[PDB]
């Protein structure tokens, strides 16, 4: 029977660490870890903000506030997820917790404001920089990737004490907006809102650069960016690119698919390579987060999934390709919307939420990896939990052994008040003895090994082999044979 047990760890508040990079919630999340301690929770997942820690200037990391936090996580007994967050919490109208990236790099922007994902009509995104300056000394002196280096190596050394108790598990590295393998393809604060297609975000000048190197290298110096895309909040059947039979099916349109798709699947494998490289030996996974992006699942061109840079088609499988870049590293991959029912969903978004999870899911199965899940959405609600089991546990228990697939994780989203009171409570404590298959927690399941390198570099061409062809997805039962109530 313990080969079913599923880890369950929560996401603490967005300000576990003030704004200001002090720790002052001390008394509340004592209280609120020992409810999650005694409703048998694994551990916990938190932001470890950039804009916190490295704020004053270069390589003035302040680690002092997440030290006490830490220390809090271990003396609950709990075990921990490290986001290293590279973006932006919050900035927009109305959200509570606001953490930009660092001031000095913002100001980096102000004289070359192409360190910044850029739309078709000039708009900077300020949340994380440009994969296009990823290997672009711009910083005074250091590229994006040498900052996300040694960022991750002062982590290392100076929370040496957390990873050798064995209390930090997991090392999740940021890879873009909220943290997420993608394009900033659906702004709210840009105007978009749900379920409009998006938008390419290729327009910084270093990408633009890059496009025109790669297209002059396939014979084609001519080429440009698709102009028949639309607008953020069109619909794909108002555009020639994503409509029925559309110019994304063009040789034009399937470079710069490809291209566009490339770029971040490479941004995931040379940041991989240095995060790999400084954990080394420690006892963690290392895992990417990936986006789940339901909204026009159900036509033809995905359209949203390709605005956020992930090419997936009928025929192409635009996730095991992903997959397939983080073999080499051992790295994990964390998806989201494992809480969703395609019925919860509006009709004309042409949403499929549970048909995505179970493509990501079973493209990291069939690439070796362990797969996590994340609810998207706030859900305190029976139906939502079970929901999330049958995602944990999707062909149900095997009473002989461990069962064909099940998820190495699921973190949810998020820790407050309203989680350890009354019926919620209630609901989540049922929800962990489910997830544990009815076991008592078993704080020694799933040991890391101390992590190996990162095998041999392999080219986008290998990657891309794992795009077809498509597979159907390993059968996922209706409904739990564990649920809650
Ligand atoms: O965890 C990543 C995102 N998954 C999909 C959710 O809808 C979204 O809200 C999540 O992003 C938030 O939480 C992250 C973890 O706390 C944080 O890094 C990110 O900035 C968002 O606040
Ligand atoms: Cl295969």
């Amino acid at each position: 029977v313990k080969g079913n047990y599923v880890q369950v760890y929560v996401m603490l508040p967005l300000d576990a660490v003030s704004v200001n990079n002090r720790f002052e919630k001390g008394d509340e999340l004592r209280a609120q870890l020992r409810k999650l301690v005694e409703a048998g929770v694994d551990g916990v997942m938190v932001d470890v903000w950039w804009g916190l820690v490295e704020g004053k200037g270069p390589k003035a990391y302040d680690w002092s506030a997440y030290k006490q936090l830490f220390e809090l996580v271990q003396k609950a007994g709990l075990k921990l997820q490290a986001i290293m967050s590279f973006h932006q919490c919050g900035g927009n109208v109305g959200d509570a917790v606001n953490i930009p990236i660092p001031q000095w790099v913002r100001d980096v922007g102000t004289r070359d404001p192409d360190i910044f994902y850029t739309d078709g009509h000039g708009t900077r995104n300020i949340e994380y920089l440009t994969l296009g300056v990823d290997n672009q000394p711009l910083f005074h002196g250091r590229s994006a990737v040498q900052m996300y280096a040694d960022y991750m190596t002062s982590f290392r050394e100076n929370m040496k004490e957390f990873l050798d108790a064995g209390v930090i598990v997991d090392i999740e590295v940021g890879l873009g907006p909220a943290g997420e393998m993608r394009y900033p393809s659906y702004p709210q604060s840009h105007g978009w809102s749900f379920p409009g297609i998006g938008e390419f975000i290729c327009y910084d000048k270093y990408l633009q650069a890059d496009f025109k190197a790669a297209a002059a290298a396939v014979g084609h110096p001519e080429w440009e960016f698709p102009n028949d895309v639309g607008q953020y909040n069109d619909t794909p059947e108002r555009t020639q690119f994503f409509r029925d039979n559309g110019t994304y099916l063009s040789e034009k349109g399937r470079f710069f698919l490809a291209w566009y798709s490339n770029n971040l699947i490479k941004h995931g494998d040379r940041i991989l390579d240095e995060a790999n490289k400084v954990f080394l030996g420690y006892k963690v996974q290392l895992a990417i987060k990936i986006s789940g992006i339901h909204w026009w699942y159900k036509v033809p061109s995905h359209a949203a999934e390709l605005t956020a840079g992930y090419y997936n088609l009928h025929d192409r499988d635009g996730y095991r390709t992903i997959a397939r870049m983080l073999k080499r590293h051992r790295a994990s991959i964390n998806f989201t919307c494992a809480e969703m029912r395609d019925s919860e969903q509006s009709s004309q978004a042409m949403s499929a939420p549970e048909e995505l999870v179970q493509q990501v899911l079973s493209a990291g199965w069939r690439e070796g990896l362990n797969v996590a899940c994340e609810n998207a959405l706030p859900r305190y609600d029976p139906t939502a939990y079970n929901t999330i089991l049958r995602n944990a546990r999707p062909h149900g228990i095997n009473q002989s052994g461990p069962p064909e697939h099940k998820l190495f994780g699921f973190t949810y989203l998020r820790l407050s008040n309203q989680l350890v009171e009354g019926q919620n409570y209630v609901n989540f404590k049922t929800f962990v003895d489910r997830m544990h298959a009815n076991l008592p927690r078993d704080p020694y399941v799933d040991p890391m090994a101390p992590l190996p390198r990162s095998g041999p570099e392999i080219s986008i061409e290998m990657i891309l082999q794992a795009a077809q062809p498509k597979l159907q997805p390993f059968p996922f039962q209706e409904h739990t044979d564990l649920p809650v109530g």
